[PDB]
């Protein structure tokens, strides 16, 4: 009966040099924090992975994919390089039930409602900052969006995907919190309003300092329009 470490390990071995970062958690931690509408429908001590993606896999993942046989049109290139990799996963454990967010051999919904940034923080990957984390927040009415941020690259990467191993229960996985590094509240509110009011302003993924950014290259695909993106970075 396969161990989380051993587990981890080999989607590591697939993902890891493609520039993602996996992080094991039990679908109980996320349940217990929502509403049924939004919950994974598996038991608690259901295994999954959260899965993000660095600023490394721009060039270790999509640039290659974007020269590749797999690309399609009328698709986000992106996603069809987290699903290729994600699908590489289920490959690499034939003899595993694997079930991944998002399936796109499912179109509909429901596909789960899975809210991403819980996810992050409960596996202890990114510390969700939300408006509850500023004590007598000075925003009144305003739709104050929440981020999560990395202790390694700060806002500097993405939450990608979710791997799920129905039937691998590990009911004493220990959990660990997310770090958090952006402690105070001057820190929390700045980081906030990066996030929700500052414009061509990378500014808030910078609320820790993070060790790596995105190449110059990779901020300008992310920031142009998708008809141009291809043809403009070649």
């Amino acid at each position: 009966e396969p161990k989380v470490a051993e587990l981890k390990q080999k989607i590591e071995d697939t993902l890891c040099p493609f520039g993602f970062e996996v992080y094991p958690f039990q679908v109980a931690w996320y349940n217990e924090l929502l509403p049924p509408a939004f919950h994974l429908p598996l038991p608690g001590p259901t295994l999954a992975f959260l899965v993000l993606s660095t600023p490394a896999m721009f060039d270790r993942a999509l640039k290659p994919f974007l020269q590749s046989c797999h690309l399609r049109m009328l698709t986000d290139p992106v996603d069809q390089c987290v699903a290729y990799h994600l699908g590489r996963v289920r490959e690499s454990l034939p003899e595993l039930q694997i079930e991944i967010i998002a399936d796109y051999e499912v179109h509909p919904n429901r596909r789960p409602k899975i809210l991403a940034q819980t996810a992050a923080h409960v596996a202890g990957a990114a510390y969700y900052y939300q408006r509850q984390d500023v004590e007598a927040d000075p925003w009144g009415n305003q739709r104050i969006s929440g981020v999560c941020i990395h202790p390694r690259f700060g806002g500097w990467f993405a939450i990608r995907g979710v791997v799920l191993l129905p039937g691998i229960e590990v009911p004493d996985l220990p959990p660990r919190k997310p770090h958090d590094c952006v402690p105070t509240r001057a820190d929390r509110i700045a980081l906030l309003e990066g996030f929700n009011f500052h414009w061509r302003d990378w500014t808030y993924r910078d609320a820790v300092t993070p060790q790596e950014r995105y190449s110059e290259e990779q901020k300008a695909y992310f920031s142009t329009p998708p008809a141009q993106r291809l043809a403009l970075l070649g």
